[PDB]
């Protein structure tokens, strides 16, 4: 195997701090269980990238099936999985600011949604339109508006590493 998914305790401070990024929109679901993602690989190409952008993380949500858990911690999101947005910001990896809105766009059923946590480098951003296959030139990222961005869309890989799988359910 490329990489280790790991069971956080929930007293554990990782832990604590995925929960309060959750929960600052997931109001009416309880989580079961938070994973750390561990493969070398996507992070030293992450590393590099973030390198060479001298850019800051952003920790970012996309959720989606359960049967795809395995597929993106070993080779990372796929471009080709899309959400209920259809590429509508471009034709990239959508990754939401709020978890609430990553989780309402999954068309699938509500008992085999997950919720990844990914470290994203966004960098430059701006408003992103379904012919796009690239950000235009000098951007890094596009997004739904470039005031108060609810949606980041990614064309390339090395630019997000999946660091958390969170388990919930509604109340």
């Amino acid at each position: 195997k490329k990489y280790k998914l790991s069971e956080i305790h929930h007293l554990h401070p990782e832990y604590v701090r995925v929960s309060e990024h959750f929960k600052a929109s997931m109001k009416n679901f309880k989580i079961e269980k938070i994973k750390k993602i561990e493969n070398s690989e996507l992070l030293d190409k992450f590393t590099w990238k973030k390198s060479q952008m001298k850019e800051e993380g952003k920790l970012l949500f996309y959720a989606t099936s359960r049967a795809y858990v395995e597929s993106i911690c070993s080779n990372n999101f796929d471009s080709f999985l899309h959400e209920t947005n259809e590429n509508k910001y471009g034709k990239g990896i959508y990754f939401a600011k709020d978890a609430i809105y990553s989780h309402k766009y999954c068309p699938y059923d509500a008992k085999n949604v997950v919720m990844f946590v990914a470290q994203v480098l966004v960098g430059k951003f701006i408003e992103g339109n379904i012919t796009y296959t690239s950000p235009p030139p000098q951007f890094d990222s596009c997004v739904d508006t470039r005031s108060n961005p609810s949606v980041f869309v990614i064309f390339q890989k090395d630019q997000v590493y999946p660091q958390y799988v969170i388990e919930y359910t509604e109340d």
